[PDB]
RNA sequence: UCGACA
DNA sequence: ATGTCG
């Protein structure tokens, strides 16, 4: 379809997978960075993509914005839709932080409401999502 | 056996 | 390579 420029685009950035994970949200039109998560020692790409969308949901809700959120992650979009992050990253002391954030994100989703449309960013047609990290 | 999204 | 879904 056509790009809805009046929106929020989110993405994960990592060093290894599993590895160090962070994420950010930007204004789709300008690329202005609206939020960024402090790096988490160990996590997966999908967990990060998931946390980015949920944070985007909370970010927009707090500001009473009805703008949609763009994510290029089929997995993260589904996890948010199901309000359940089906990650199989092992749960141990080293992954405790990322899992805490994931569990808290799920917790938020199951105790709050929103109608924010979560749209699939069509990378194969529009290029890389505006919140992207690293080379293509 | 892949196909796809990262 | 690894994380996930269809
Ligand atoms: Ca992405
Ligand atoms: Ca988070
Ligand atoms: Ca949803
Ligand atoms: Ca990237």
């Amino acid at each position: 379809e056509e790009i809805i420029w009046e929106s929020l685009s989110v993405d994960v950035g990592s060093q290894g997978n599993p590895g160090i994970v962070e994420y950010k949200g930007v204004d789709t039109k300008t690329g202005e960075v609206l939020f960024e998560r402090e790096p988490i020692p160990i996590g997966t790409n999908n967990m990060g993509e998931f946390l980015a969308i949920v944070h985007g949901l909370r970010y927009l809700k707090e500001r009473n914005s009805r703008k949609p959120i763009y994510s290029d992650s089929q997995t993260a979009i589904k996890w948010v839709k199901d309000k359940k992050a089906k990650s199989t990253l092992v749960r141990n002391e080293e992954t405790a932080l990322i899992w805490k954030l994931v569990d808290e994100a799920e917790e938020w989703l199951n105790t709050h409401t929103y109608e924010t449309p979560i749209l699939k960013w069509q990378t194969d047609k529009w290029g890389e999502i505006k919140a992207n990290y690293g080379r293509k």
